[PDB]
């Protein structure tokens, strides 16, 4: 019923694009390194939640200008190349399209917004999912998959903004995925950092997946201390998270399957880490509030050092 | 002045050899590399002084075989006092001076209950870049000075200054720089400003001093850690000299690329000196109500790494 465009068909874009297509939506994929392989072989998903899923043939595109105008654009690219990202979105966007950034970090919508026409709605999609590019054209989905949507900016008034976020959530729900409308995209991005900041960084730094990090008492105490810093930074910036929120997130991660965070896969494959959106932007916002995050600041410095080493 | 060396590694081998090369009667107790040292001897390749060779050397595999020494240079690691203590006692002459050429905080006090109260327990702060190369070979890269401080023993206020002065004179006799320190605790805190950031980050970031100093992010991290140790020392009653971080950084800039002792330990599978270098300063700072979040986090990361397969 809706024409969906996927700008950046990686683990996230491939997964959500495939899931929507399997729900009967008209999905068009823009691919980069794997366009040729996915164009011929197709898209396939190994998922512990949804079983094996395949799309063949896929409506795949190597040029964004080849794509037809889409009502929703699912941005699955990393936050690392914003000026490379913007021209593609405008090309594939139908009049008044909804742009949904399926991206981690803080301040990402504001940073992309100057390049996007004011006629386009800009939304944030916070994905709680364990997923990675496993094999060329194959997506490895380990757990979860829910997406929470929030409206950032666009021509909609307050009622229409809620309707558009609800419309986006319902699309994923129709696909068999969990989805809720968030009242405050900025508050939700801060909440998501409480998990991404310790786990993404320590997985790279300590060369470890989630289970050994939770099993060892020192890493677990370090994770909790980092969580408190992010929660304090969120509070200092005007967003007070729920009571005992660190304990809730720690408990759920213990129930998580053994998992290597997205940033771990990035570091192993030599891809740029999303340090700017996940670490630098929270650190800068907290500094503006006069709130120091010593452990996060030190972790960011170590991550930058590791990226720069031969 | 019979000198004994308990733990003839890089540190014990270096200072023992320098004393022996200066005519002293030095007796080396060895562990893993005894048979190698007993045949080849001790060779010192020093970028500061040059090449020195001690062959043959008075080498021992058990402290029981050692004669009673007036000075005991302890160059062992701080990770096995239960093994270390009977060795010191067996090699100690009556009223001997035990010099702990070891990093960390609280090191002497942790050893004092296992040594007779008639022995003089001293600390030796060694600012030096030295490591064991091939068996029997000591690779000395930079610096080498030792500052001495008195911790415990039967000596009165007068003899405590004389004993610390006598030990410093031995090292100055051998061509080394050596200063008598009035406060061993403050001097140990000073040495921690270097070993806390550089030992841990070398293991954590799988790197040596040159890459850590050349990268702007790791350099800022080192500095931030240094200010934590400085602030903790001041919170515990020991105000360190001003701009000591900058002085340490400048010395490290003029250091050849160096792997701290803890880096060699991790690579060889030996236990890391975390208890003396991190746990003790953290607990001491905690009792003073001073928090070291970066050092606390570094210590947790190191404990994680040491427990991994
Ligand atoms: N479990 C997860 O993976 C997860 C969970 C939550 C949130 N996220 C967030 O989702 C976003 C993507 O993460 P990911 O795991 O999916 O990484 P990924 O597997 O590397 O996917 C990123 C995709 O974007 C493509 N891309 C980037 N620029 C492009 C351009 N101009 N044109 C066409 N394609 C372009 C990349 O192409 P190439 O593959 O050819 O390089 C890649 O396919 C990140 O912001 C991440 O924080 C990920
Ligand atoms: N440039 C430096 O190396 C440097 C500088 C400043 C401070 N330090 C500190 O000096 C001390 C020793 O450093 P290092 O570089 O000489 O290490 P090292 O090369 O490993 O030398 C240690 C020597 O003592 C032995 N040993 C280790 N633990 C022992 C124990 N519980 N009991 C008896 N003997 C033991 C070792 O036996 P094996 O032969 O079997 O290994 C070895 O012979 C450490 O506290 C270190 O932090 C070193
Ligand atoms: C639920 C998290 C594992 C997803 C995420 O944010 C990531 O892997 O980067
Ligand atoms: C004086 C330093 C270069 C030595 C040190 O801290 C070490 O190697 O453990």
């Amino acid at each position: 019923q809706q024409r969906i465009g996927v700008i950046g068909t990686g683990a996230i874009g491939g997964f959500y694009g495939l899931m929507l297509a399997h729900a009967g939506h008209d999905v068009h994929f823009l691919l980069r390194s794997e366009f040729e392989a996915v164009n011929r072989a197709g898209l396939s998903l190994n998922s512990a939640v949804h079983g094996f899923r395949r799309l063949a043939p896929v409506q795949a595109y190597h040029s964004a200008q080849d794509m037809p105008p889409c009502d929703w654009l699912l941005v699955g690219a990393k936050t690392t190349g914003n000026h490379e990202l913007a021209p593609l979105i405008r090309a594939a966007a139908a009049p008044g399209a909804k742009v949904l950034l399926l991206q981690n970090g803080l301040g990402v919508e504001e940073r992309l917004r100057p390049l996007l026409p004011e006629s386009l709605h800009l939304l944030g999609g916070l994905c709680f999912i364990c997923v990675h590019r496993g094999e060329p054209g194959v997506i490895e989905h380990q757990a979860y998959g829910g997406v929470n949507l929030g409206y950032h900016s666009g021509p909609a008034d307050e009622r229409r903004r809620r309707e558009i976020v609800e419309e986006g959530a319902a699309l994923f729900r129709e696909s068999g995925l969990e989805s809720t409308a968030m009242p405050d995209l900025e508050q939700a991005r801060w909440q998501k950092l409480v998990w991404n900041i310790p786990y993404n960084g320590l997985s790279v730094l300590l060369k470890s997946s989630t289970a050994p990090l939770m099993a060892n008492a020192d890493s677990r105490s370090l994770i909790e201390a980092i969580m408190e810093e992010v929660i304090g930074a969120a509070g200092a910036c005007g967003f007070i998270l729920p009571e005992g929120y660190a304990d809730q997130l720690l408990a759920a991660t213990e129930r998580m399957p053994d998992y290597r965070p997205s940033m771990y896969h990035d570091f192993a494959h030599g891809r740029p880490l999303e340090l700017a959106a996940i670490y630098a932007a929270p650190l800068a916002r907290a500094a503006a509030a006069g709130y120091r995050m010593p452990r996060v600041e030190a972790l960011h410095q170590a991550l930058r050092f590791l990226e720069a080493q031969p």
